[PDB]
């Protein structure tokens, strides 16, 4: 007999555990618990800080919710408005020395005409093919090209998201792009070049919030705190070594067992393989595609220059550097780096080079939070990828060669992206049910692998689903039908749903 | 205050309230209760009975589960193996003295030559558009032609969908048809005709079950017998005659009033409208089209002929009976006619004459069950409609003019079928929200009207789907996304879910 | 027995009748003879002079040889290079206050950017038709949109066509205007937007040659002379009154009368059947339709002023001006006009005022040619088209108020254009055969009136194809084929063919 | 001084050399002369017998004449009505052991069904690929399979004209066949896949006429003897064995010399080029590609036989017979065999027995004639090409195994066919120019090459229009514009023009 027994087991307390969580603590009837290996809860959704006091999230986090569920449950964690900052949608396409407004097509206006020629010439041939398609694209990089034309794929969709992904876009699907047909619209593009118009894609319609303090992983915490702690465990206490699928008993690294009727796994796949011991499992999940990502955090002295000024995130597809999105980090909260009256020495000019003198200057700060991705087919020398990026930020013209570097940051993200390769889905399908047939949903960005639905309001509800399926009896909307969830509003669930409602009174 | 209060209260017990009052019992959380003006529940889905012993369906009633749930509730209902018999779906049209096996365009084979090279003449047109469509058809009509060709659509879907929902075809929507490209199989309709080959779209894979007993009806009168039977109320002492959507209370025929805090309405909704002496519903409602169904059914003398055997039901795209579709109802259960030893007189021949002998004479007996569409476009004399039918039977030599009627049967139901015309969507989503936001779930065929979820599984789960959504705040894929229900085995909803299996232990 | 008799008579001395006689005469083989009711050859390739000595020809008339045949008689004619000047084939459309670069398409860069985008947009939908079109156009307004697009075909040719032909584009044919397919260049139009590009469809090779002395006249008085004389009967002596194609008679004005064994007619073939007294071909000849051609000639006092410059001829679409063309014939020779030395009154000023003085100054001079059609569907007030054509010079400000005006010229001409009306070929194919059974060649612009065969060098070639076909049993190639003799060099036939050269040895 | 001087001299007294010789006679202008190596004119179209009395023409030999000149000359050699049998134009496809009427695709009923199935989805698929299809097909096998479809194409085109050109259909041109799209007429031949229907490409009004003597060699002879008999010089004083064409001299193989002026060389233009000792033109004809033709004749005792029938010629794609083409030659004349009361011995029985008497005996007797093709890519057994023949002609059921051989024929023609080559036209357009401007013009089935104009029509008239050309500056229609000539009914031209009828008078 184990040592704790409940109803459903949930492992990992990123945003789908999380998620789990609190499904299962607002329906209330079950028993469950929930554990983490790391004391802080949040996974990849969480936020390191430099010994200087720059916040750095892993990598660019936005948040662009799909329902109010999740919604819900931030407005329970953070309630206060001073908790939270909203800002425009702001992102450019760095491209030949300008900073071009996201979506690209639109605004290569402001590209050399003879650019322009290249890109609508491109565009017009993919029109007339798109005229007669009669098969979907089988590729990402088909897709791009349907999309856009050679001209304007070559200039930035297919060498950024080779960037991103570490692997060509040539052994990608583009199903998880979603059901709108490849074709060009010729006609909105022409007519902004005609116009010598740009537009990107925001106003005040277009915003997200940020919270106030503790980045992206300030949520999470927040959000784990609603939770009974006595129905947690986080922290090498609750890290999970073994899983014992057949006897339905989860083994932890200090010899606590756990025996579950249904397990909600939110750890990486390929490793809830290895902990169950499952050779069959360990084969299939190895077939499975993923990059790293490494996270480069610069802090600068200075007010915030006016070429920066209100942009969000930014994009990079040429080779002058070496990430694929930049983000101004500092644009998302004042919390996120120190105080002006903070004093800091100069570390570093973004040149290269190392003043002599260690005076501790005082601010304001700006800081840029950086990603470069890593696979088998894409390697990064780590002792020098720090250097590399700040000379990427002098040659896109982010950093002047003067501007004073008081805080870096590196880490490194064994998990960061699942990738869509061509062969995801007929790996998953052998994967996925088989865990399903022993009462385990493995669901997450890595539990379940799927990019399309692997942001934070997916993870959680990829979580809750699950619980609603386990319970209820639920469609798992988000893992089997990510083109459902991400084309509509998702209203009906709610924090508080009719049950709790009439249990109440 | 009122007499009764309640937390769900349910108007209805055809499938649709009886979806919603079987996933309130086994939600077991809020209080309910259920009415109707019926002492028999079932709705449409009920079997009248001729003094002579033959049963009728309110028309051909085929089972087609596209749930767990539904078969669930079935199987709870009747378990045994002896309550059923299974039948293989079975169906052809009537056309140029030919039974045609379904699907039409497959068997058009059986066809003068001359006419096979104008259908495949057609349909090649039609193969020939379909390469280079780059628009959706915007009405059946149109969604007709693009599938089939002029010659097909003119044989039969074009007639046969006129005399079923007494519009013509360019008069109606077709997004209810689902996704699929409106394109003709033309190598499969040519590779049929040039092997003479003919085959419907049946076999050991394609069954259905009926009930042995009882007809269609026996169902619903066994899943509401599952029912705690002090919350419900059938009967003229269940009949609503009022609705205040302000006060949140019901008032029923003799007096009873009803307080709720959620409504679930399975009664047509422009009754509800009027029920609720709501001039803009009312209004509203008025704009909504539907026909009615005559029921005829004839009861016959003789072993099965063999010219009928084992066909179930049956098209009539021409104008030679009134009918669209009949239903050799005795193939379904050998329990909805009399036995061969029960005695029955002659009432008349096929061909109307009067019978040698009046005396009662053994059987056994066959019966076939007819329908015939009217509205405003289409009146129905109800003083000879039966006499028209049976002249339809000697026309399309479903009988002999020697054939020996020995039971007849007429009904009209005012509402039939919801019509799917260009004007329906436009109207109901000025319907639906304005009752949704008065606590008023309007569902069924005739409470949300839409004939593309209108069957008994599609009708049961959108009762069951509406609690569901009331209690556990889920999604209402059912009424709001048809071709997502349609398309898939929607199999995660049980009769007992894990809600129910944790709250035992 | 008639007072003269030749193997072949040509009726008429322009140049389809030069044509004639210039291969007869080259042949030396049956004897033959030219006449005409005018003393001076050349007929609608004719020139006027006004007392003040501004020529003028038959509106615009520019040579685009199609063959060396008619380069050889040209040639011989007209020997010396002084004979000839020589000039780029530069035109302009005027289109909203601007001078825009034939050809249209290729120079919106010229208009408003908002018009630019419809225009564009217009024939992005043209491009995406052409890509799965499977007909051909069936009218000439058809053909138009499918090049064009609608933006474009509105600008520029649906408008000025109706002003040239006086018949809308829905009314006339399109086969006339050759083989190409009716579809857009797309890119080529974007790109010169794009760049902000004009370019027009001339350069060194793209030129024309117009003679010194005499205007277009000259060339056919030169071509006339080289025949012998006592073969010629030009001017009242010469016109032709009665043709008897039963017994192959022709009546002259003064009562001549001509046998013939075939005949060669040039005349406009509504008159030959008149002259014929042949009702059958009457009526006919009757439903063929045609403009009048009224040319106004304007002469201006100063030097070639900055605005006009090196341009040649100048298409009208809009309502500010009845002409549809104008030449700045001034261009084409230095003895269009009188020398600068010549002193002439000034008559009136552009905006219609009297001059200061009424003294004969020196020049220079320039001119300008205008044509304006007219029909039946398109009248023209001959007594205010000159006052109109001179307010649309200001209009167009090809002349300003200011500007002098030194001689005026206008002249209608009635059979101007043959218009390739849809009826034209029903009936053309009725009248050709009928007189060709009489051994009646009827060939020329208005001889066999087909206007894509319908300039100098096709109207001589039909001539002399003629009379190849009466002597040597060649194909008319012209005639039957136009697409066939415009779309190469025809190079075979010459003025000195191996028949004269065996001959002369 | 040469020995003998003339304007024009012809060589070879084929078709194209004679219709040379009969253009310049009818001129009568200047002097010419014609030469053939062989004593009888007709080259390939002339006709051996054998020492039994049986004729064959080179291959089977039927005129379709595009042209009224030609016409005029064959009536004036053979005048009379019975110089000529006319025939309707009946031919078959052999195909899986019946005779399938021409064309193959519209008679494909006669097929199993579960191929015509095979055949109709080909044809099918290239009707969609047309409907979207803007590129011309560049090799004669894509012409083949978008016409035809796969399924059809692999049946009959494809390895049937293989076996006539002994090339590969993917390594010859497409243009040679014509202006008309390649696409399908699919509903043409659905049609009579579906009314189970047959019909051959012929009738009263499609017919040839056949010399009543002599074969096809009768007519050349016949056109030769109505030339001056002392302008021509037939036979081994009329060989030519040198050409200098920078003297234009003419050395024949008795040494005699012929100085011209033009050269109309109707030899093949590989051939004339090493008589030119041109070692250009030696190096550029060596690129052309041609194949040799194999005649084999057998003639038979009988009566014609039933299966045999009034067939005329017939096609065998399949590979149980090495030649692609039987022609009955016994039903083009009554005099191509010998009448029934020649007695003659059986020389074998089909089957390659010897036959049981060895006695002479009478008729009727009828005739085989058969082409097989040879090439560098398709080899020949030259030594068992006459048993291989008589087998394949038992294989396809054209004679029993008991069938009486009295007669046998083999013939190698080296130069049979020009091949269109996806080269050829880059090769001639650097041969024909290049002879041109020496004077010379090179024309006829291999003067020429071009195999779109190689028949006997078509050559005759490549020698008048050559002669035309010369002369009279005439187009030469033929050699330059096969779609033109083949296209239309080519009637100017007569062996009376009017030059010769106002010259005369």
């Amino acid at each position: 007999h184990p040592d704790i027994s409940v109803d459903v087991l949930v492992i990992g307390a990123g945003p789908t555990g999380l998620g789990a969580a609190k499904r299962l603590n607002q329906i209330d009837g079950p028993s469950w618990m929930i554990v983490d290996s790391n004391e802080t809860p949040g996974g990849l959704a969480s936020t390191d800080v430099t010994p200087e006091g720059f916040l750095y999230d892993v990598g660019g986090h936005v948040i662009a919710s799909h329902y109010k569920y999740f919604d819900d449950c931030l407005d329970e964690a953070l309630p206060k408005e001073d908790d939270w900052y909203t800002h425009q949608r702001i992102s450019y396409v760095r491209c030949q020395g300008q900073w071009v407004p996201y979506p690209f097509q639109n605004n290569i206006s402001m590209l050399p005409k003879e650019e322009q020629v290249k890109c609508i010439d491109g565009m017009i041939d993919a029109a007339l093919e798109a005229r007669v398609a009669n098969t979907k694209p089988k590729t990402f990089d088909e897709w791009i090209v349907r999309m856009m034309g050679t001209g304007i794929a070559d200039l930035f969709m297919r060498p950024y998201n080779f960037k991103v992904w570490a692997v060509p876009t040539t052994k990608m699907q583009c199903a998880w792009l979603g059901e709108r047909v490849a074709a060009p619209n010729l006609k909105a593009v022409t007519t902004n070049v005609i116009l010598g118009k740009t537009a990107g894609n925001w106003g005040p319609n277009a915003t997200f919030r940020f919270p106030a303090r503790g980045g992206t992983g300030g949520i999470w915490i927040a959000v784990a705190n609603t939770l009974p702690k006595e129905k947690t465990r986080f922290g090498e206490k609750g890290k999970v070594t073994k899983v014992n699928a057949n006897n339905k008993t989860v083994t932890l690294q200090d010899g606590t067992t756990i025996g579950y009727k249904k397990l909600v796994s939110t750890m990486a796949v390929d490793f809830l393989a290895e902990a169950m011991n499952d050779q069959e499992l360990v084969g299939l999940t190895k077939q499975l595609f993923y990059s790293s990502t490494h996270v480069i955090g610069v802090g600068v002295r200075g007010s915030r220059p006016e070429r920066i000024g209100d942009k969000c995130w930014l994009y990079f597809p040429e080779d002058n550097c070496p990430f694929y999105r930049a983000t101004i980090f500092s644009n998302y909260s004042p919390y996120n780096q120190p105080e002006a009256s903070a004093a800091l020495p100069t570390m570093q000019l973004a040149d290269g080079s190392r003043p002599q003198s260690t005076e501790a200057k005082e601010g304001p700060y700006w800081s840029i939070m950086l990603e470069v991705s890593e696979s088998s087919m894409k390697p990064v020398n780590q002792e020098t990828i720090l250097a590399d990026c700040i000379q990427g930020l002098v040659n896109t013209e982010m950093l002047k060669p003067t501007d004073e570097i008081v805080s870096t940051y590196h880490r490194r993200f064994d998990h960061g992206y699942p990738t869509p390769t061509l062969e995801r889905e007929g790996t998953l399908t052998q994967i996925l049910p088989k865990l399903q047939d022993k009462d385990i949903w493995s669901r997450g960005r890595f539990g379940s692998w799927r990019y399309e639905v692997g942001n934070q309001d997916h993870s959680f509800m990829l979580g809750v689903e699950a619980v609603d399926n386990i319970v209820n009896g639920a469609v798992e909307l988000t893992l089997n039908y990510p083109d459902f969830v991400n084309g509509r509003q998702n209203t009906e669930r709610r924090l508080v749903d009719g049950a709790q409602v009439f249990a109440k009174s």
